[PDB]
């Protein structure tokens, strides 16, 4: 089925395609320098090279020939990092959406399915591109000061007089129901199921970890309960940055004349999100339902996990895979896309979805499902020169890295009994303090340094 034809593109080791605007490489550097350290190896590229060109058709073109290449030589990129907003990276108009996507970087081979996991990082200067890389290296690196915000959510089924208890409040509950509750951890699930709404925003300032509203959007709010930008400039939620979807209409039209909605909750500086997902063109209740609950749910009639297919909510907690921010979205274009080869009732269709959909912000981010848990691990006492491999010990499924001045020389992934054979394809020559990153999903990371020589 559609699950297992197109499964989760994480892989390891981690390998990442950026394409950024050329304004962007000093601002960008922090975020590059972790991103390597935790053991991504990165291809970085800007709009000033003559390979990638300042067109839509050049910049495709150069990203297409990338992945084609990558696959060939057994190392195809996993995700596309797109830096800059439609000024320096413009998209194109969906053929169903007739809306701004980024589809068509991603979907290299000739279907709607993306080759790799597509995130944009767009920002109007580099110093909103800084407010972003701020709040995703205080979140990956989890240097919060109140990790317990990381036990909260607000989930919101927002007003429409029909569809509010038909799909709204229903696909809510499931989430409710099996995952956003204190037998997963979370302490706090701050939930709206219909009005009163009055102070159900709040909670972005006291902290939260993930908030979603699905109900009607407009390009720069989530429409009613009403949350516009200019609310979003005035949220205090000071290192407490959250994961928002919307699943609405056009709070993600990332071409729109003013800053959509999306942009303005990863641009604002240490307030609001490190990412976010929502819709450029319009959202559609029988679609969004499908993504959020999975396939096999009815309109008015409370879905159970045994009677639907995998949608969005449940691949999230699935431990070990869809563990992304960008695999939240997939699972949940999946789901739409199941709903119409099982022959339920659609609204609009899967490729649609697949042009709709965006990640803007840190698609990279592995998000915690409430408190963290803690890594064990054995670092060696040393590491011994022009050494092809390095074993370190850490918990089954970890992902190890050794790098040195955001240079990434090798990674390995703990196998069943702990052990990660980490390969170094650059080996250690030098003397140096070497760093060591250890990064789990649902564990707070491990940043140590070995010394050589
Ligand atoms: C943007 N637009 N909306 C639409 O055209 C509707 C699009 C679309 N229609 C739809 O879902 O239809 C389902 C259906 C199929 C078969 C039968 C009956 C229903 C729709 O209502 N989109 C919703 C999101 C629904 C999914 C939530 N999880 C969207 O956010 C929306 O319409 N926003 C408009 C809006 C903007 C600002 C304030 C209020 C409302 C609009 C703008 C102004 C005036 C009227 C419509
Ligand atoms: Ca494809
Ligand atoms: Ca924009
Ligand atoms: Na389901
Ligand atoms: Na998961």
């Amino acid at each position: 089925d559609v699950y297992t034809d197109h499964g989760d593109l994480y892989n390891t080791p981690v390998r990442m395609l950026v394409v950024a605007g050329a304004k962007f490489k000093e601002a960008l550097k922090p975020w590059l320098t972790w991103k390597a350290q935790k053991g991504f190896y990165l291809d970085v590229h800007y709009t000033d090279e003559a390979e990638v060109g300042t067109t839509n058709a050049s910049i495709k073109a150069f990203i297409h020939k990338k992945y084609n290449d990558g696959l060939a030589a057994s190392a195809a990129p996993v995700f596309l990092a797109l830096v800059g907003d439609t000024d320096v990276i413009s998209g194109e108009k969906g053929k169903k959406t007739k809306k701004v996507t980024d589809l068509y970087y991603s979907a290299v081979d000739g279907d709607y399915f993306p080759e790799m996991y597509t995130f944009r990082m767009s920002a109007s200067s580099p110093e909103e591109l800084t407010n972003i890389i701020d709040k995703v290296l205080m979140y990956e690196k989890a240097t919060m000061p109140d990790k317990s915000y990381l036990e909260k959510v607000l989930l919101i089924a927002g007003a429409d007089y029909s569809w509010n208890s038909q799909v709204g409040q229903p696909t809510i509950k499931y989430g409710m129901q099996y995952y956003y509750n204190q037998e997963h951890g979370y302490t706090d699930v701050y939930n709206y199921l219909k009005a009163p709404y009055t102070g159900c925003y709040s909670h972005l300032n006291t902290g939260v970890s993930f908030a979603n509203y699905t109900a009607h959007g407009s390009e720069t709010a989530w429409a009613d309960p009403l949350l516009t930008t200019s609310q979003l400039k005035a949220l205090t939620n000071k290192d407490k940055y959250f994961l928002a979807i919307g699943n609405c209409c056009i709070t993600a039209q990332f071409d729109y004349v003013q800053p959509c909605f999306g942009e303005v909750i990863t641009r604002v500086k240490e307030k609001g999100a490190y990412a976010y997902i929502g819709s450029s063109p319009n959202s559609y209740w029988g679609e969004d339902y499908y993504w959020s609950v999975g396939a096999n749910a009815v309109f008015g009639v409370q879905p159970t996990f045994e009677g639907t297919s995998m949608g969005s909510y449940d691949a999230t907690f699935l431990e070990d895979s869809y563990n992304t921010v960008n695999s939240i979205m997939w699972a949940g274009n999946l789901a739409a896309t199941h709903a119409g080869n099982i022959g339920n009732i659609t609204h609009i269709g899967a490729h649609y979805y697949w042009e709709a959909y965006h990640v803007l912000g840190d698609g990279s981010v592995m998000p915690y499902r409430a408190m963290p848990k803690t890594n064990t691990y054995t670092l060696p006492a040393s590491l011994p020169q022009n050494q092809a491999s390095y074993s370190i010990q850490a918990s089954a499924g970890s992902y190890v890295a050794i790098s040195k001045d955001g240079v990434l020389y090798g990674t390995g992934v703990a196998n069943a009994s702990g052990v990660a054979t980490v390969s170094m394809t650059k080996q250690i020559t030098e003397n140096g303090n070497y760093d060591v990153v250890i990064t789990r999903s649902n564990y707070l990371p491990v940043i140590k340094q070995i010394q050589v020589g």
